[PDB]
């Protein structure tokens, strides 16, 4: 049950999908099954929603997880610590974080940390076959993660939303109903790198947001 597999908000806020998460498992283990593979680890698949959903701050939506093996860890854009040289969409949002905020570049590509201090890291797809990137488009996660995305907007607390994925006409609808939610635009992505991710200031900018709601700001800095 969802109680089991994320944390007491989230699975209060996920209950309405919890047919469709299920299902969810089912098509993993028929993947399985058909001789195919899936990215994240199992374990992993759902570890966005197992940082509490009432601490959420600021959420970062991607599309699909890293589709090259040993990536996708279950927050969106993070590696593993000893996952080296970072993807290329990474090393553009640590060169936009070293910009912002003028901290030196992290030691490695593990963004555990904003996790802990409320940064929501979503993919609005949770799996993908390895090698075979958007392979799991369509398949049921989009249900869940909107689902996700409407609960968090519907909360009294601040939040802001950061969008990576493209997809905003498909995403401002969901955040809509917020009456303490504000959304960057416009809406680079970081593969967009000098053609407007780089100097969008999405950090700063987050944490001059939150402020402004009367919310404390996200400690940014990583190791
Ligand atoms: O949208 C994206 C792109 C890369 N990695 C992610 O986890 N999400
Ligand atoms: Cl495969
Ligand atoms: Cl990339």
């Amino acid at each position: 049950p969802l109680s089991e597999l994320v944390e007491r908000g989230w699975a209060a806020a996920l209950e309405p999908v919890a047919d469709q998460v299920a299902h969810m498992g089912q098509f993993l283990r028929a993947e399985i099954a058909a001789g195919r593979r899936y990215l994240p680890a199992g374990s992993n698949v759902l570890r966005a929603f197992t940082f509490p959903f009432d601490n959420v701050r600021v959420l970062i939506v991607g599309q699909d997880p890293y589709p090259t093996p040993g990536h996708a860890v279950g927050l969106s854009f993070s590696v593993a610590p000893d996952v080296r040289p970072w993807p290329r969409s990474l090393a553009n949002i640590f060169d936009e974080y070293t910009a912002d905020l003028g901290y030196p570049l992290p030691s490695n590509g593990d963004l555990t940390p904003w996790a802990q201090r409320g940064v929501l890291l979503l993919n609005r797809v949770l799996t993908v076959r390895p090698s075979n990137p958007a392979s799991h488009r369509g398949k049921g996660w989009e249900a869940v993660t909107e689902c996700a995305i409407r609960a968090l907007a519907a909360r009294a607390a601040p939040l802001v939303a950061i969008l990576w994925g493209r997809d905003a006409s498909t995403l401002k609808p969901m955040l809509a109903a917020g009456n303490c939610v504000a959304i960057e635009s416009p809406h680079p992505s970081p593969l967009s790198a000098s053609r407007g991710f780089f100097g969008s200031r999405p950090f700063s900018r987050a944490n001059e947001l939150l402020v402004g709601m009367g919310a404390e700001p996200i400690d940014w800095r990583l190791p």
